[PDB]
């Protein structure tokens, strides 16, 4: 089955993982250096042994493809994955006067009535960005995040580079280039970013009228993140192949520090009892090829029939 | 045996390689996405089934560690690996008046008396850089090459970043960082560089008082380059571990487009008939730890006993 490499990664970390100190409290078992590939001709690698919400990844990747960096687009899609990063910077403003918060989430793990009030403040935040323009502009924009990295790399000479746009054109004119890379890792920016890119850089490859892509990930949460991570870069592949009137091939996922938090052990043991079901199939609007001008309904997932979702504390 | 992964890579490319068009004339058999690791506690991975000149890699890596980008240091060490890159730019000067050359090497493959005269011009070049200061300065400096990438990344704000210096300090203060990366791939610079870095970026990892490093290589010549590539990043590991008073672990070598030119088939078939010998051992000056102020004699290779070198046309 298509998703086995994931199940194999989970097993592997559970046996060969060494205990490691995490910037959290919740320890991890980790490994370093690992590679797993997914023959995309055999189906779309969306975990079947666990329910993973495509809509969220579908919207986030369009957020990326649009060169977008503002939370409004995601909130305008019920995607709250990036809410904490932007919110954070907001509760660190003079405009902010309400109840204090010091590194929440973690501080919401030992959940008191506080977390609920925090829920009202996120509510109050999101809505602000959602209906007021100027607000959305100062706290809604995250800036140096994947959307700007991929398509708005900032030069020293003041301009802005469209890595992804250039490489897609490159694939089209010189499909046999070993220089088809787009990095999200900017040295000048990495030292002061709350979250330096987990997905450091990727490479395309045209084998036989077939596109393939390898992703190099510096850190990874086996349980929580990888399931999303796989679908995201397998989808990118599909979109680039689409625009490039090219067939699809293989998706290689390379890792630096792949880890599984201790507080996810029972959760991953269980998801491992399940046997995989046949994997879903993707569809992209045939009458549309500009993956940048792409919209939500142009991407359709078929036959996704997964086992229930596993509830686990979000990495701590 | 320690070097088997290499022999396995060679076999693999020879069976699973697909024919591909190369920016040359000499076609290649390639593969995409591959990982091989070398337990450095088991010996230094310098190919034994083929004689590979350590001195050259030893000097080149110090050239890198010194933040150096001038050919003089290498010529001052009989290292002529970077000679064509700098020479090239020289025969494209108004100061240059001698015999014409249009993409030599290749143009020297169909070798006429010309190649010999070309030999006299390289001679004439090298010596210029070797004894005259101002010359060395305009054509001897290559600029955007590994030495400046690793330790002199140029910001938009006009300054310069020492990636390697910062990460070594980082390893020392926070050895469990998943952010221990040094990239050599600068988007702003990649589109006009004759040779964008083949070694795109690397990551360190402290497991158990043990340093490990993974290298992500976008393109690779199985026969010619990888043998050098392995020793270089296995040595870096040893040097960083050294300064960091840390033990050594594993060296992972990840590849994007690993290929073997057609004109190396008989050469690699043959090197494959040989069985590996016990691998050599490294030694670094104990009474010295500043891997940046390191000198040639501070690195000693022991018990290197290889089979003869295999003569093969340099990638075309």
């Amino acid at each position: 089955m298509l998703e086995q490499p994931y199940l194999d990664l989970a097993k592997k970390v559970l046996d060969e993982g060494h205990f490691k100190p995490d910037r959290t409290h919740t320890g991890t078992y980790s490994i370093f250096g690992h590679q797993m590939r997914f023959d995309l001709s055999k189906g779309f690698p969306l975990l079947t042994t666990k329910k993973v919400p495509f809509g969220l990844i579908k919207s986030e990747l369009l957020w990326f493809l649009h060169g977008d960096t503002n939370i409004r687009f995601l909130l305008q899609h019920r995607n709250h994955i990036w809410d904490e990063w932007a919110f954070e910077k907001w509760v660190k403003s003079d405009e902010y006067h309400g109840p204090d918060m010091t590194d929440f989430g973690h501080r919401s793990q030992k959940d008191p009535e506080f977390a609920a009030v925090y829920h009202e403040e996120m509510a109050k935040f999101d809505d602000r960005v959602l209906h007021d323009d100027a607000f959305a502009a100062k706290y809604g924009d995250l800036g140096l995040v994947y959307g700007s990295q991929w398509r708005a790399w900032h030069t020293s000479k003041g301009d802005t580079i469209d890595q992804l746009g250039d490489v897609i054109e490159q694939i089209k004119t010189h499909p046999y280039s070993r220089k088809l890379i787009v990095s999200a890792w900017n040295p000048e920016d990495v030292p002061t970013m709350a979250l330096p890119p987990c997905h450091t850089l990727y490479q395309f490859y045209v084998n036989d009228g077939k596109l393939s892509l390898q992703l190099y990930q510096r850190s990874a949460d086996i349980f929580l993140g990888v399931p999303f991570n796989i679908a995201s870069y397998a989808l990118l592949t599909h979109l680039v192949a689409h625009e490039c009137g090219l067939e699809v091939g293989e998706f290689i996922h390379t890792f630096g520090d792949a880890h599984l938090y201790v507080n996810h052990l029972d959760q991953i043991k269980e998801q491992l009892s399940r046997t995989p079901r046949p994997a879903p199939t993707l569809q992209l609007n045939p009458d549309k090829h500009d993956i940048f001008d792409f919209d939500m309904k142009d991407i359709k997932l078929l036959n996704y029939d997964p086992y229930p979702a596993i509830k686990a504390p979000v990495a701590v």
